[PDB]
């Protein structure tokens, strides 16, 4: 029982709007051969431009994670990449009719459900993991992102907002994926923004697809969303979701621990680039016997 690479069993399609562009977009997830990785494809262009979901192709990291190849872009890939990492998808072609991945409901729930509705296929090649051997850290002002050696996969995150809805123990969370489910405890965490920031982004022709149906909107004192939150600590869980997605730009699942302190898409990519460059801090490992592996996946 070796831990095998996985792809999709069937093609699956979805429609949505880009959070920032507001453009209607058709998404197609397709099976892919062994060692392809996650590859984004702009099918609206002629010729079709393919962009591997790797750290080396990350462009602008202000609002969302963008993949670039030349002057062709694919915006906001993190929630989809978070779903693929959470379900152990090694190989897949992601086709898009526009430059931005659809926001859906702001979380990874709809992608996780679409991927599992199509089903997974174990392939005939061993799953490759990146094991953290030494600590790697990056800092920028009071922000920090760290990789720590750990026999499993764990993500810790802390946010720091001086605001009435962001107090208590809900500003920090730790998820150990050996005991906790990505689907149940992290996948449904929606993206969020403060109204003054959203107003600024809309004035710069950004956040155009944003709404209460795909984002948690917080004003100076409350959550404006009528139906409320899905988790008591939904905001820090969304940051954990973002980190899993950004970390998947390594190209393989991690055996280690991530700790983020006010970290974002920019600092997360800087942590990846430093890890990749410090080759003594990591190694590639496979598991011919799943009983000796510290990470476990759900049946395909
Ligand atoms: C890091 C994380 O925050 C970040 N999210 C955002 O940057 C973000 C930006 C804009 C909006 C929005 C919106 C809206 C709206 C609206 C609602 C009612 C009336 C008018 C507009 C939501 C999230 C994120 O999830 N990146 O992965
Ligand atoms: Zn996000």
């Amino acid at each position: 029982a070796m831990i095998k690479q996985r792809t999709l069993k069937n093609i699956i399609r979805a429609t949505g709007v880009g959070l920032h562009s507001g453009e209607k977009v058709y998404l197609t997830l397709k099976p892919a051969p062994v060692d392809t990785g996650i590859v984004f494809s702009r099918t609206d262009l002629d010729p079709v431009v393919e962009i591997p979901a790797r750290a080396e192709n990350v462009g602008e990291t202000t609002m969302s994670t963008t993949l670039v190849k030349g002057d062709v872009k694919v915006d906001t890939v993190e929630h989809l990449l978070s779903a693929m990492a959470g379900l152990g998808i090694d190989n897949a072609y992601v086709e898009l009719s526009a430059s931005e991945v659809p926001i859906m409901d702001g979380s990874a729930g709809p992608f996780v459900f679409l991927i599992q509705s199509a089903g997974l296929q174990e392939q005939e090649a061993a799953k490759k993991f990146i094991r953290i051997k030494r600590e790697v850290s990056v800092e920028e002002g009071d922000k920090r992102a760290v990789f720590v050696p750990f026999d499993g996969f764990k993500v810790s995150f802390e946010i720091d907002f001086d605001h009435p809805v962001f107090r208590g123990r809900t500003q920090q969370a730790s998820v150990d994926f050996s005991s906790t489910s990505f689907v149940k405890e992290v996948s449904r965490a929606r993206t969020f923004g403060f109204m003054r920031d959203i107003e600024y982004l809309r004035s710069q022709n950004l956040a155009l697809g944003g709404s209460v149906e795909n984002a948690i909107v917080v004003d100076e004192n409350r959550v404006l969303n009528e139906d409320g939150l899905r988790y008591e600590d939904e905001f820090v869980k969304h940051k954990i979701l973002d980190a899993i997605g950004d970390l998947y730009l390594l190209g393989n699942s991690l055996i280690g621990e991530f700790r983020g302190f006010k970290s974002g898409h920019a600092l997360n990519n800087q942590l990846l680039r430093t890890l990749i460059a410090d080759k003594d801090a990591w190694e590639v490992v496979t598991f011919e016997d799943a009983r000796t592996a510290p990470i476990s996946y759900m049946r395909p």
